[PDB]
């Protein structure tokens, strides 16, 4: 008979001012006008302009939620530990900010870690905070403009940063990360998780659902090997999900 199923439906959502959308396709037509890098009008530009004045401090990268740091880092460490045949040579910290993840996790697990961050005062502070540590290159670029060499990384970290990518560029970037992995490499993707999206009109970003992410992974040609919610996460915050992708 008629029955609930345990598909490519439109994903609706809204922004933080309360404008609503029937689909993501409708939203990107609204949000991706003009020069994307215009600081006042541009999807990307507005986000970069927002970050220009964020303090280069842990409080700054954690949106004033400093106290979630320890649990976040322990969850990632336990998750990465569990990945079968994960390599331990080279890592890349994408949207690195001041190098928090590199400083507290990657430098303990990888022989060399590179950093990718488009905001100059964030990247500069990372250089200072990471002085005398197993760090390689400091790449001043956005994810969507970065060129990564093939067959290089055993881990590619994308945490609290893919919210700034358009879906088109999310798809492109994850496929580009895939070719940058070694055979024992994984993308480590850690992000806030909504089945509707929320455009944040303050920092020009969006939070997507698990189904939305997976739609994008499928389009990228990238597969989920492992996934898990961050345990012991404050109940009032968006859930934080980790994905290991190959
Ligand atoms: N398009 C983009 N590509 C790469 N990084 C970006 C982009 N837009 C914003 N960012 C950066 O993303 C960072 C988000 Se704050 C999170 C920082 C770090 N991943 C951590 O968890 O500690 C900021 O440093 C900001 O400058």
């Amino acid at each position: 008979g008629p029955g609930s199923m345990p598909r490519n439906l439109p994903i609706s959502g809204r922004d933080t001012n309360g404008k609503t959308y029937r689909s993501t396709d409708e939203m990107w037509k609204a949000e991706l006008t003009g020069d994307l890098y215009d600081p006042e009008k541009g999807w990307y530009g507005k986000a970069l302009e927002y970050w220009r004045t964020v303090p280069a401090t842990v409080s700054g990268v954690l949106g004033g939620m400093d106290h979630v740091h320890d649990v976040d880092i322990e969850g990632s460490r336990n998750f990465i530990a569990s990945l079968p045949g994960h390599g331990t040579s080279r890592a890349l910290d994408c949207g690195a900010g001041i190098g928090r993840i590199t400083k507290n996790l990657l430098t303990k697990l990888y022989a060399t870690t590179d950093l990718l961050e488009p905001v100059k005062h964030m990247l500069e502070e990372a250089k200072r905070e990471l002085a005398g540590m197993p760090v390689g290159k400091f790449i001043l670029a956005s994810m969507e403009t970065a060129t990564l060499p093939p067959n290089t990384y055993d881990l590619i970290v994308i945490q609290w940063t893919a919210i700034y990518l358009t879906d088109a560029d999310f798809v492109k970037f994850f496929k580009h990360c895939q070719q940058a992995l070694t055979p024992n490499g994984y993308i480590f993707f850690k992000e806030n998780c909504s089945d509707r999206f929320l455009v944040d009109k303050e920092d020009s970003s969006l939070t997507r659902s698990d189904i939305h992410y997976k739609r994008l992974f499928n389009e990228s040609g990238v597969r989920v090997v492992k996934e898990a919610f961050q345990e012991e996460w404050p109940t009032d915050l968006f859930p934080l999900k980790m994905y290991a992708l190959k």
